[PDB]
DNA sequence: GTCGG
DNA sequence: GCTGATGCGCC
DNA sequence: CCGACGGCGCATCAGC
């Protein structure tokens, strides 16, 4: 793609800052620069040209100058040749191992998948699951399979109570031809900002999905969020489907539009949308859009009747989910 | 790492 | 148990 | 050691 060299470089640096340096703001700066550069509709011919974009400063402009001149960056060469860095970065790819645990493990000489397997007693349940399905979770899900999964989920939710409404969000709702995982937004009339009437509204759905063997394991679970694992059933003498990650989020029904905006993403579109909201004097989360009063504190939630209404408050032209991907 | 108070 | 900080994760 | 930077759910740890 156009300017793919540059956005790959900046992404790789981003992941280094997050996973090795533990520098989440440098991670976020590298993410933002890559984002702006990717939507820039010309070939970047210099770092100066790039510097003009919001989120590109001197140091990134200089890196872009090097890469444009040489087709590589020495900094990233050194990082790739550092075995310790590589090991730490690699371990964070296990679901449940973040930058902190990855550094702890590598400090104790645990550097490979083999090592994690030999030292399974050192892992929490989440991590054990991340490891068990490490290969599967590296793979994307074709949209064809996402359709089957949607259909299993909607049907089983329908069977618990026909008043539930389940919406597959994330990259799927953005129309992607493959997805990293399944993200499901769930609402029920009994759960609103004003009132929780039923207990166990999420629980009911999860247990039903476990009962039909769709959901296979649980990473974490509370009253409104479920993180876990699921699997399509497969046909005889045909290899199984990979196990997949699934996220379910129960949102107050009167807050559907804020929730579906959050859960549709992308992640960087969300952060950028929320960033623009702050400079417009608003704050947005998955529940509400609120005005910022001086003293910092946010005021009452503003009424919202559509996804677009949230765009309106901050004066962004509406973006279809298609055009919310990076 | 970048931008803005 | 609490409050608050950290570590994991989600978009 | 200019500080903010998007915002939060679930699990767990420190200091009560
Ligand atoms: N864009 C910047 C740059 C620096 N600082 C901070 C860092 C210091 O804690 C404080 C005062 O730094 P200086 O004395 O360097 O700023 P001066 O304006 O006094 O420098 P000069 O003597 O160049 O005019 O401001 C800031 O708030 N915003
Ligand atoms: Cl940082
Ligand atoms: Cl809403
Ligand atoms: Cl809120
Ligand atoms: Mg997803
Ligand atoms: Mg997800
Ligand atoms: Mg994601
Ligand atoms: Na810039
Ligand atoms: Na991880
Ligand atoms: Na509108």
């Amino acid at each position: 793609t156009l300017n793919g060299g540059i956005t790959d470089m900046l992404t790789e640096l981003a992941n280094f800052e997050k996973n090795v340096s533990q520098a989440i703001h440098k991670y976020n700066a590298y993410r933002k620069a890559a984002s702006v550069i990717a939507k820039y509709p010309h070939k970047i011919k210099s770092g100066a040209e790039a510097k003009k974009l919001p989120g590109v400063g001197t140091k990134i402009a200089e890196k872009i100058d090097e890469f444009l001149a040489t087709g590589k960056l020495r900094k990233l060469e050194k990082i790739r040749q550092d075995d310790t860095s590589s090991s730490i970065n690699f371990l964070t790819r296990v679901s449940g191992i973040g930058p902190s645990a990855a550094r702890k493990f590598v400090d104790e000489g645990i550097k490979t998948l083999e090592d994690l397997r030999k030292n399974e007693d050192k892992l929490n349940h989440h991590q054990r699951i991340g490891l068990k399905y490490f290969g599967d979770f590296e793979k994307r899900i074709p949209r064809e399979e996402m359709l089957q999964m949607q259909d299993i989920v909607l049907n089983e939710v329908k069977k618990v109570d026909s008043e539930y409404i389940a919406t597959v969000c994330g990259s799927f709702r953005r129309g992607a031809e493959s997805s990293g995982d399944m993200d499901v937004l769930l609402t029920h009339p009994s759960f609103t900002s004003e009132s929780t009437k039923q207990p166990k509204l999420l629980h009911q759905v999860v247990e039903q999905l476990q009962k039909v063997h769709f959901i296979t394991d649980t990473l974490s679970k509370g009253e409104t969020k479920f993180m876990g694992v699921c699997q399509l059933p497969s046909k005889n003498d045909e290899k199984e489907y990979p196990h997949r990650r699934i996220d379910i989020r129960l949102i107050p029904k009167d807050q559907y539009y804020c929730g579906v905006l959050y859960f549709t993403g992308s992640d960087i579109f969300n952060k950028n949308m929320r960033a623009h909201a702050l400079e417009k004097g608003f704050t947005i989360n998955e529940y509400t859009i609120r005005p910022l009063g001086v003293t910092g504190v946010a005021g009452e939630p503003l009424p919202v009747d559509s996804e677009k209404d949230i765009f309106d408050y901050i004066q962004w032209k509406y973006r279809e989910p298609k055009d919310r991907s990076e």
